[PDB]
């Protein structure tokens, strides 16, 4: 139904609202499996204001094809490929056996009262530079396209339209539209309230041959494609196409397509800071105060009607460096409260690109705020609980969100004045009552000065749902927030005992197996692993069993295990594990199987065995130092994992070894032109009692 009547008006909620940004790198081969955004969410907790964060569904450039949701098409490309070191390869989403990080990060933002974007590369699955190979991915790319021209409901969609071809690689973009972009919008369902599509001119136009610029939807097919396919999972959900940076001498946004609700709005500038040179500083700063003066809406300047309600949005960085992270902000403090206000205030929309401190997740990621972007959004929020709707009380950020109804069991709920809502002028609260429909049950109290209290024992016979209205009261008048209550509804394959025990789901529990001399990864969940049916605050704690297995909390309702077992540790691994909720508690074993590391022989009675006979080694350079570390695991193993000891036992002078650690042996010296050649040498593994010998060998080329 083109041109769309709710085009636009569907991110009237983006007016005046705050964003920020929370983006893990490097996502693929289980990387994301077990990632949370819950410090992210304690650290923002002072934070009323904000509205929404934006979050990957996929990773921008060359890293398009890394999704962080799990999709069984998307699993298949990866065929199941391993790495020299077992770790999988061309696996570009979480296994969906294992973890939808994106499902726990979606329902963390619902649940601390947020909205949410989704950002997706308009690339996706296709490799964005095709003449260039990636070595986590190598052929994603090619497999992709491989499902695409071969699948019976895949090729029927392919020729169920004569538009669906064309320039480039149009079809496939219109199979992600279809088989990967749709299902991920009809899982997650309200979840999501806006998608964001970087790179959509670079592929859309330059590529496949549409035209963002007209208002013929026969030039906007793809624009079509992505559209219907996030519609049709949430019809409210606000979408937005990078079509590129506007003009300094007029509107800063591109022309909204008919498929656009809210201007994608990236900055004029290129890579680094967008604010230097100078002239960004004016451009991007014309474009928030642009947003000021249009009242928040972008295309009221234009000859076309239908884009009237199309809402102004700004995506700046926060740092001088990208979107996502970055050591330095661009602005000061004053300035970042100024722009944010000017922007937002009676304007449009801002999602800031709030810097992370390290989002490399195989850099020992730390997934929370620079501190001087808290201390900015802290400022700004100072600001804007003040000024931007002033007189009768704010409710804070979006939503305000109440815990389920348990039947029969007790019912307790703070609301504080400070956190949920307040008193722009700081006079104070005066009072907080309800109106509407409320359960006989519920009792509404002042508990404490500034804090009141929902309160009371559903029956165990109550069974339905309430919507109602809060209202919060001022000097000035009444503020309304609609509040929810639902019943809780159990996961199957736990049975409740009744007495209020948390309880593992089975004894014993099998988990995947190890390999020595590898850090395991796996993960225990509330509603999987382990559960409680009061819904209490639940402890792991392991009991029992082997050093090596390490637990750790992700956040409430995920745990960790990880560790590095030794050769040792070989064969079956058993292990007690407590859940407890404070009063009580239930036991599980839990049970993994320690392999050996591949690629070595045991020869049944002790020794030690090296890789090979030969070892044959990097080259030297006569004149140049050498260095080669020899590593437990790789270049020798012990099938008891006692120390070792390995001694030099003949070949060239110049050539020696040390201990750098437990693990590693580094071979160091330094050759000269008259050791051109093969030199060859004896070394010997002995731990306590047994010991076997291996030949390095080394080519010395001399430097001419
Ligand atoms: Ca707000
Ligand atoms: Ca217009
Ligand atoms: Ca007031
Ligand atoms: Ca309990
Ligand atoms: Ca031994
Ligand atoms: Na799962």
């Amino acid at each position: 139904q083109v041109p769309d009547p709710n085009q636009g008006l569907r991110a009237e909620w983006m007016r005046g609202a705050l964003g920020m940004l929370w983006l893990p790198e490097r996502t693929f081969n289980g990387n994301i499996e077990g990632i949370r955004i819950d410090d992210f969410l304690t650290q923002i907790k002072d934070i009323r204001t904000v509205d929404y964060v934006q979050l990957p569904l996929t990773s921008p450039n060359i890293f398009s094809p890394t999704h962080v949701a799990p999709h069984p098409i998307i699993e298949s490309l990866w065929q199941g490929d391993t790495d020299a070191n077992g770790d999988p390869i061309n696996l570009v989403a979480p296994r969906e056996s294992v973890d939808d990080p994106l499902l726990s990060w979606l329902k963390a933002l619902r649940a601390a009262g947020l909205r949410t974007e989704i950002y997706v590369n308009s690339y996706n699955l296709l490799a964005r530079i095709p003449e260039d190979t990636q070595a986590d991915y190598p052929d994603v790319s090619a497999r992709w396209m491989e499902w695409c021209d071969t699948n019976t409901e895949a090729q029927a969609f392919i020729n169920s339209q004569t538009y669906h071809e064309g320039n480039g690689r149009r079809k496939y973009m219109f199979c992600y539209a279809e088989f990967i972009l749709k299902e991920y919008a009809q899982r997650y369902g309200d979840l999501i309230d806006a998608w964001c599509f970087d790179s959509a001119d670079n592929v859309m136009e330059d590529e496949c041959g549409d035209d963002p610029a007209s208002e013929d939807v026969n030039d906007q097919r793809i624009y079509q494609a992505f559209a219907d396919a996030c519609h049709a999972g949430n019809p409210n959900a606000a979408i937005a196409f990078n079509n590129s940076v506007g003009d300094r001498e007029g509107n800063p946004f591109t022309s909204a397509t008919l498929f656009d609700d809210y201007t994608f709005g990236h900055p004029f500038g290129g890579a680094g800071n967008m604010v230097v040179p100078e002239a960004l500083y004016t451009y991007n700063h014309d474009l928030v105060v642009f947003m000021q003066t249009n009242n928040g809406y972008a295309f009221r300047d234009d000859t076309r009607t239908w884009n009237d309600n199309v809402v102004a949005h700004f995506f700046p960085k926060q740092s001088t460096t990208s979107w996502n992270a970055g050591n330095t902000p661009c602005l000061t403090d004053e300035q970042f409260v100024e722009w944010t206000s000017t922007g937002i205030v009676n304007g449009g929309g801002i999602t800031w690109g709030t810097p992370l401190v390290r989002t490399n997740l195989e850099n020992a990621p730390v997934l929370t705020l620079q501190p001087y972007a808290l201390n900015q959004f802290e400022l700004t929020d100072t600001y804007l609980k003040e000024f931007q709707s002033p007189g009768k009380p704010n409710w804070s950020r979006q939503y305000t969100i109440l815990p389920a109804i348990y039947p029969g069991q007790p019912y307790s709920h703070n609301l504080v004045e400070g956190v949920d809502f307040w008193d722009p002028e700081g006079v104070g609260i005066t009072g907080l009552t309800a109106s509407g429909t409320l359960p006989a049950w519920l009792t509404i109290s002042q508990t404490a000065t500034g804090t009141w209290t929902l309160s009371g024992t559903p029956p165990v016979s109550e069974a339905s749902n309430y919507t109602f209205e809060l209202m919060a009261q001022d000097s000035d008048g009444v503020t309304n927030r609609e509040v929810k209550l639902e019943v809780i509804s159990h996961p199957a394959g736990f049975t409740n005992p009744g007495d209020g025990t948390p309880v593992w789901f089975s004894n014993p529990m099998v988990l995947a197996k190890a390999t020595a001399l590898k850090d395991y990864g796996s993960l225990l969940k509330l509603g999987v692993d382990f559960y409680d049916f009061e819904g209490d605050v639940l402890t792991i704690t392991k009991t029992s069993g082997p050093d090596w297995l390490v637990l750790t909390q992700n956040s409430d309702d995920t745990w960790r295990l990880s560790g590095m077992p030794t050769a040792a540790d070989a064969g079956e691994n058993s292990f007690t594990f407590n859940v407890s909720d404070g009063i009580l508690s239930s036991d599980t074993e839990i049970k993994i199987t320690v392999d050996h590391v591949a690629g070595f022989t045991n020869l049944g009675n002790g020794a030690p065995v090296w890789s090979s006979p030969i070892l044959n080694l990097t080259d030297g350079k006569g004149s140049f130092a050498y260095n080669y570390t020899l590593q437990l695991g790789t270049d020798y193993y012990d099938f008891e994992g006692d120390a070792l000891t390995i001694t030099k036992t003949s070949g060239p002078d110049w050539l020696t070894i040390q201990q750098t650690d437990a693990n590693s042996w580094k071979l160091s010296g330094t050759p000269i032109n008259s050791d051109a050649g093969e030199n060859s040498f004896t070394f010997n593994l002995s731990d306590d009692t047994n010991s076997t010998t291996a030949e390095i060998l080394i080519n010395v080329i001399a430097t001419i």
